């Protein structure tokens, strides 16, 4: 595949925009994972499916038993890897663009971290969408976190729900989801 368009999912707390703690995600809403999976997962194509995209990190932070991620094509980076297709559903790369060399019927594909995945490709031009999850708390400073996203918002342009909807299609946008103490919203941004 040249040139695909790639989009970051993530979900951060506001302000700071956090992301994790020693490894795990710092909390665990339940609607939001829901929502990850019918993103990642739904194509309007035939015979197509979306391809993930993820540190090394992240794969391992997965049981062995739920990976690969099922009915998307998993991609896996490492600076140690060979470019190699596994099976199917996983490859092996050491860069974006290499991977993506290796696939074909892939509609869309999503960068879902970790962090360092998401520092570093920021700031590559093959990505064109932010899928931020907004979350909010009332105190957010005492959520532990130590892993924080480092993204340059000034150079994105935050869009209306209305885009949103178009992007994600059927998917039901439901707006200020509470879940404990978090309240949350799904959002969309493109490069100025
Ligand atoms: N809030 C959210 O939506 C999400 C949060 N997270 C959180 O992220 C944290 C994990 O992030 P982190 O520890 O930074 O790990 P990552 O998942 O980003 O994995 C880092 C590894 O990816 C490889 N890698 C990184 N950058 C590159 C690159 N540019 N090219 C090739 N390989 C690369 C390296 O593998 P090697 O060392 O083998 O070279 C590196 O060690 C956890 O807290 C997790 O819960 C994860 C996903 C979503
Ligand atoms: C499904 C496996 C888990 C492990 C941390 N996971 C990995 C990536 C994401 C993930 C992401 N990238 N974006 C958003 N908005 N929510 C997520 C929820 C869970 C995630």
């Amino acid at each position: 595949m040249l040139k695909p368009n790639v989009a970051i999912i993530v979900a951060a707390l506001k302000p700071a925009l956090g992301i994790g703690y020693k490894g795990k995600m710092p909390w665990r809403l339940r609607k939001e994972i829901r929502y990850f999976k019918d993103v990642t997962t739904r194509t309007t194509k035939p015979n197509t499916r979306n391809a993930v995209i993820m540190g090394r990190k992240t794969w391992e932070s997965i049981p062995q038993k739920f990976r690969p991620l099922p009915d998307r094509l998993n991609i896996i980076l490492s600076r140690s890897y060979e470019n190699e297709i596994i099976d199917d559903n996983i490859i092996h790369a050491s860069s974006i663009e290499s991977s993506l060399n290796l696939v074909s019927d892939v509609e869309r594909v999503f960068i879902i971290g970790g962090a360092e995945i998401y520092n570093e490709l920021i700031n590559n031009s093959l990505v064109s969408h932010l899928l931020i999850t907004e979350i909010e708390h009332p105190s957010p400073e005492s959520i532990e976190m130590d892993t924080f996203l480092k993204f340059p918002l000034e150079s994105w342009t935050k869009q209306p729900k209305s885009e949103l909807q178009k992007f994600v299609g059927d998917t039901v946008l439901e707006d200020d989801i509470k879940e404990g103490d978090f309240t949350y919203n799904y959002t969309l941004w493109t490069r100025k």
